[PDB]
């Protein structure tokens, strides 16, 4: 996250890590056992890492579980960028608290302006490399479909929505992929591409989950 804050330790307990060795994604906790993030994200030997702030040290409220299986949408193309959501499923359930737990999905699409939350461990620089080591938190509004086909002329499916601010600055980036943008309470997206971070012009766009809810309740349902 560039011109963010700090969010605060386990201020956002559905935000989870996923960590192949290293934190390389974000991910968001749907329920006790399933986690949603970016197909970009796939990879096989993913453990989820539940209650992090700090994601260098153990600082006390952690849960650590491996994922059982991962669920790329079928409909996802690497090229593009569509439909680019993934579901992971834990070996065990989490145990739910506090500060681990789960984000409903939405039942309606958020709409342009709203204001929403962005959230991850990401590089925190426009143009150099920093990654923080806490929770980084971005507020961001969603852009009018029309302002963000504009941005980025061919590139913007129905399952997609930019968020954040023309004037740059203030963005998602390397790192953030697969983490949430919850918007009064829900998912309305996931992280999952743009061109640079926080540059004029290129906001973040995000997975609009919206669409996706059906998908998800089912899939669930019957893994
Ligand atoms: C270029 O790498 C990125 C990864 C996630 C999100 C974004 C959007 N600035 C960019
Ligand atoms: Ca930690």
């Amino acid at each position: 996250i560039v011109g963010g804050y700090t969010c605060g330790a386990n201020t956002v307990p559905y935000q989870v890590s996923l960590n192949s060795g290293y934190h390389f994604c974000g991910g968001s906790l749907i329920n006790s056992q399933w986690v949603v993030s970016a197909a970009h994200c796939y990879k096989s030997g993913i453990q989820v890492r539940l209650g992090e702030d700090n994601i260098n040290v153990v600082e006390g409220n952690e849960q650590f579980i491996s994922a059982s299986k991962s669920i790329v949408h079928p409909s996802y193309n690497s090229n593009t960028l569509n439909n680019d959501i993934m579901l992971i499923k834990l070996k065990s359930a989490a145990s739910l608290n506090s500060r681990v737990a789960s984000i409903s999905l939405p039942t309606s699409c958020a709409s342009a302006g709203t204001q929403c939350l962005i959230s991850g461990w990401g590089n925190t620089k426009s143009s150099g490399t920093s990654y923080p080591d806490v929770l980084k938190c971005l507020k961001a509004p969603i852009l009018s479909d029309s302002s963000c086909k504009s941005a980025y002329p061919g590139q913007i499916t129905s399952n997609m929505f930019c968020a954040g601010y023309l004037e740059g600055g203030k963005d998602s980036c390397q790192g953030d992929s697969g983490g949430p943008v919850v918007c009064s309470g829900k998912l309305q997206g996931i992280v999952s591409w743009g061109s640079g971070c926080a540059q004029k012009n290129k906001p973040g766009v995000y997975t609009k989950v919206c669409n996706y809810v059906s998908w998800i309740k089912q899939t669930i349902a019957s893994n």
